[PDB]
């Protein structure tokens, strides 16, 4: 029954005592802010610069003793999004940020609801490039935790205290998949605090859990390396008399192992601690290098026989045959038990982390 | 007959009851928005980050009971584009966005038309970087669907409902070609809806269909691999006595197949599910590896004959000749039937998707 | 004799009837805009994303029946560049754009002149990243045409019509050279038109012509490939008895041809139609592959002779010598006539396009 | 007891004599600014463009004779962050900058405190891309110093003088680690000054110390090179009669050393002075090249014996055996004493810098 | 003695006749602007896109007949940097620009001084990405000249004329070094002019001189190539009987020369004119190719002897020995005189440019 313009002008205006630069219920208890997180599109995680791009909606609810009309017959009112510089929006920033621009397509992407009691709604979609300090102890499994710290800036703990919600904590979009990782539906959340030299500031956070969807690294690194140890066993199944071919084969296998190994760490950023992949590459490289060394020893034994050329002649030839046959038998069992030990210790550490 | 300035000042002014912060025909039925899409320049699709750049014009028409002059002798009026903060433009955003800036060259790229009844026009060219979740089950064919979701932000389903148009749905520019794909002239379109925890919001979308213009991947991957299996058949047409040359040829072919294979997946982003190209590379690699293995077996048989050096001698030589000739015959027929089976199953799946 | 401030305040002010939001000589004939283009710095053309960066000055002249003082003793007046929001600048955009920011260093880069009759001047330097749909039928020659479409946005053909100039059409900077291309001094220009669903809009364009300054591609691709066919002729001038060396040489040449070929298309964006360079690479690859095949055939003939080891013995040896000598003679003449045919068909198509 | 709005309006208003465009206690002594630095997230250092990204909080305190209410019962007051254009914030810039944008997420990231005496607080989080002129005399150790120069712009030394703090100088975040370097807890700090042609300006700086967390460069460069000298010693443990194999092995090792060496300097920017890594690569390359040269000399001696083929025959064979055995003994001791000398001179220079 | 606010309000205000939109001493002589350049941080020159990043301070002084208080006892006054839209700053732009943003960290980076006579100061730090058309006739020496053209925009030669200074022309920062180049302390400067179709505009410029600090290109390109010609001389010091090894060595050296050569031009942008480095690579490639050719000729001579196998036999063997020994002697003297001729013509052209 009353004109909409008149109601809007009177409320949050200059003819009333509403001042947008001061905290409501001044000089008393702090105001509680209830935040909810709707993840719109997770993805584009950078593993070389330790960051990821995510756009949240950041809806926050609080109560004020003012702006309580209590005269309209409905429960809540929808206000226009171009009158947000008089609603006293609270302060909120992220402790790990890079850029973090707004969204201004067609019209401003703000929202502002107001009810009879004073519980408001304020959600703004913002694209964040949050930096996460991921620890990469083992590269193939790569269990990871990503955070974000909602924290005030200029309002202490005894001035403004933030809180989470109970009906739903962190919501995700329906049908949201990632090509690198998969999202865990546990959504571990708690909150820390900050102690600077100016006062005690609140800082609420939330943790995510992302594990690697295996199958890429098996074809890029594990499958080619296997085709190299089989190549060295192929060098074991060849005639000893021929010097050119064998030598070339051993050398070529070693070179490929080095190139591959190198190229495997290119995507990864410079790190000091040895990785799981490095251990695998070193073991393979050792096997191929050992094969080459075994050939040099056999060649030397045969050469010694040639230089000294009855019973010792046959003994040397027999020794060369025996070492080659025992190397052909011994090499796949040690590699198979290394493969079994390696995958069983990494599957139990994948279950344990 | 009446002064233009006076008419402009009176309409959408402060001496009248027009308030730009409130929805027209308040507390009643919702207002319908009729949207049209003119694609100006499609292209620059990113296959490694799953996005594409497109600039639409976004013309939207709606009706209001106000701004109905009904006193000028013409049907419609052209207003200046610097008076858009009083025309109550509705809210519209895209659910998949990255950046999405405006266009401000020379003068603002807005448009605003107004007729006697109140049907307005509002088109703004905006460059969008829309993220599309493309599924790459088979890489060479790469059938793809790209979308965009027009959705309100702050107006529920019972407050503002969007709709499409009937005279033309999504228009494209005349003579618009893409180097990677080709545009399908079907333009499949329908609309979903959104259900958040704050209310029911409308969400209108449109789907495109882009198929790969084949001919690039045939020269980059298929043509070189063929020149590798012919190389292994060349190794089959060589004398068995010579150990260096053959060994080197087999090894070299295998190495090229691995390098090529690796480099072929560099453009593609990290994915878990095996691709069609990977299957082709594996089959080729297997053929060349098998050739190498066949040579090792022949070499071993010949060596056995050498170590034991009448009727068994001839039998061993005959066996070596027989295995080489049957391998030279058997290898191109298995590769030819694999090529026929591979291309016929991919052409029937290209017709089926 | 009259105060400058008073004259400025009265003209394009609120005490006069000048309204900046309305077109001059309203409800009558359209106003003609005379545009000139001064290219400041052409360059930075992107061949992988089909675009180029150019900064024009965009001076445009038009006439209005208002702003005709006719009281100062000079012909024209220079106004300050911070009073451009009251001069009714017309609308102009480009149909192919990416970014296209302004220039704001020290002071605004605008210009505004006004004469006694009303012919104004308005030039603004803007850096444009225009997208051009270049067709690359033949890569080395790469004849190209680049455009830019000046078009209004909100003013129809019967409301505002653009035109070019007659004293000079498109000016270039003195001493402007490009490292990739060279500018043609013809400057072909004409104008198209646009027909959308809202009305008939004017669209004026201009075409440039850029041809490749040859000498880069001759050293990067043509010179190394020649040094590969000479390498295969070197393999032809070697003894047939030696199996290792020859085989290795043939294989190595083939591998280099493949690597080179691959790497040559890296700069170029993904395209479907076969290029001129690809044809050259294929022909060279065929020659080297053929050489390898020729060796395998000779080796096989010699091996047959070895297995059967009087008159047929000499005949086989003679045949091996004859095939090698005829291959050594036949191979440079076919390659020389291919080189002559290839360069004469590309020089006549370079003269014809 | 007094209304908050009235107090805010009167203070830093137009009804009082507070002018925000003039320095407090004008025409007298300069005002001292006490700055503190809280490092929020150090990291993303660029070693190829000599820069690093760091976000500081920049809290600065100063005193003014105005804004001394002395009427509220508390010690300090918290003001709103949207009234900062009337508090006369001082001027501060950085002498080495690239970009250096602000932070505007949800609400402005400013802070403003005011006490009864007039000591204010003003902290703003700003992401800085500071350029540091790092000297890379030795690449593996890479001891580095990073700075930042806080300096005024428009206020001379006798007008505004900056100072540091005594209770804490430069604070770091709790649990801040870097993947490339490690932060030194000394935090060396002092201050320089500037003398331009316009006056004497103050310039306060702070220096950091970052040393390389070793373990990356040991696996990427040192470990593969060792596996190359062992490869050349493998070539020393092979029969001299065989010419193909040995030659190939020597050549292959030399080629890998060159490729590796090249690729090792790719990350590093173009520099003129020789690096420590280059010295190591050159020494290794020399050892492998020397091995190859040793083989050529032995081959030549054996060939001479072949061409001349009693007592000199045996003497030549004996000489070939003696040179090979003495090269097999002499080569690992010279490489081991080079390794000992190299690591002991670099560990004493790592302790000395 | 007079209030600072009153003086500031009266001067450059609306109660006086000062108009910021008009040139001082109107309709008379032009105003002279004295510019000085302080280079803060030179560096980050791009050799592939022909540009460089430099931040200047751009202090400019001019005189006006207005703003002459002549009532304060000091010589000059310091004004606040937030009142620059009323001081009539002149127009200045750069003819070669890319981006060229401002600097806004903490407070605006402007400066404004005003004396009793009217000589003002105005310095603004701006980061410029100036495009320079460098000519690369010889790549290792790479003598270069970089410019920047200060020019007005909207004020003709008879309206506003710019000038340089006499006490210092272009100042550099103390201790400013570059990793790629070194700065010449000559600072050649003069000024051109512009003649467009609208009038005569002033354009003042300054030229820098940057020469290459040699030592990078000697290790990346010159040192590896030498280790390739020594490798071909190693192939000359080997036994002719062995066909595999030699052939492989020749081929490998040629391949490395090609790969290296290619990779050397990767950093450089596409250019047509042959470079000095290309000439060096071609000469080296020719020497290694020639060595390979020499071997083929010797092999052919030996083969001819084998096919014909008394006095001609010895003569052929003697000829093979003579050609090998004369090639081993002749090859290092031609390469040494080429090295001497090459470095003496480039050191005299380095002294001449
Ligand atoms: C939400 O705010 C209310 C007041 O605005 C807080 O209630 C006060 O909390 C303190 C600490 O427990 C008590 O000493 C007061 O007596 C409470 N006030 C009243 C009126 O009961 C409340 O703690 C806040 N909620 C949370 C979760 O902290
Ligand atoms: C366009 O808007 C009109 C009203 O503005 C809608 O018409 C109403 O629709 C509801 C639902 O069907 C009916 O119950 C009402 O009776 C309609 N009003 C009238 C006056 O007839 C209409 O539905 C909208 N168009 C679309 C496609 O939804
Ligand atoms: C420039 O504008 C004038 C009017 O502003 C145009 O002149 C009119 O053109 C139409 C079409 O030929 C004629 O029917 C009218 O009679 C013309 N008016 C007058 C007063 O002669 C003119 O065509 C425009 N110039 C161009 C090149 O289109
Ligand atoms: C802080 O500021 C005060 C004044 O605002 C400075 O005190 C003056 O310093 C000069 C130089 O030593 C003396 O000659 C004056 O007598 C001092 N004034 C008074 C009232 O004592 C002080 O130096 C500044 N602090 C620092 C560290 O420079
Ligand atoms: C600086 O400006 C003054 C005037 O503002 C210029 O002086 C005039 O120059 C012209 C050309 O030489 C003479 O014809 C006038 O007579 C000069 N005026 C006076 C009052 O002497 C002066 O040329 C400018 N400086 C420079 C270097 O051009």
């Amino acid at each position: 029954p009353m004109p909409p313009s008149e109601f809007l002008d009177k409320l949050m205006g200059k003819v009333s005592g509403y001042d947008a630069r001061i905290r409501p219920n001044f000089k008393g208890p702090p105001v509680n802010v209830t935040c909810n997180i709707f993840i719109n599109s997770f993805g584009s995680i950078a593993e070389t610069t330790m960051d990821y791009r995510v756009n949240i909606f950041l809806r926050q609810q609080w109560n004020d003793p003012r702006l309580a009309y209590s005269e309209y017959p409905d429960d809540s009112l929808d206000l226009d999004p171009s009158m947000l510089d008089s609603i006293w929006k609270p302060d909120l920033f992220f402790a790990n940020e890079k850029g973090a621009n707004f969204h201004e397509v067609t019209t401003d992407n703000k929202l502002l609801r107001i009810s009879k009691n004073g519980n408001v709604l304020y959600s703004i979609r913002i694209t964040l490039v949050l930096a996460c300090p991921m620890d990469l102890k083992n590269f193939p499994m790569d269990v990871q935790t990503c955070i974000m710290q909602l924290e005030s800036f200029g309002y202490t703990m005894n001035d403004l205290i933030f809180e989470w919600d109970e009906k739903g904590a962190v919501q995700v979009a329906d049908g949201l998949t990632l090509p690198q990782f998969i999202l865990k539906e546990e959504k571990d959340l708690r909150y820390c605090t900050k102690h600077y030299n100016t006062g005690k500031f609140t800082c609420i956070e939330a943790r995510f859990h992302l594990e690697r969807q295996m199958g890429y690294y098996l074809i890029q690194m594990y499958i080619p390396s296997l085709l190299i140890v089989i190549l060295s066993w192929v060098s074991f199944w060849i005639n000893m008399d021929a010097a050119p071919a064998r030598v070339g084969l051993g050398i070529t296998t070693v070179l490929t192992m080095t190139t591959q190994s190198s190229g495997s760490r290119a995507s990864l950023p410079k790190v000091s601690y040895v990785k799981a992949i490095d251990i695998w590459m070193a073991v393979c490289l050792l096997f191929v290098f050992s094969a080459l060394l075994e050939y040099a020893a056999v060649n030397f034994i045969a050469r010694q026989h040639k230089e000294l050329l009855e019973e010792m002649r046959k003994l040397f030839i027999s020794r060369a045959k025996r070492i080659d046959t025992v190397s052909r038998v011994a090499f796949p069992l040690v590699f198979l038990i290394f493969n079994i030990f390696y995958w069983i210790t990494y599957k139990i550490i994948r279950s344990e982390d």
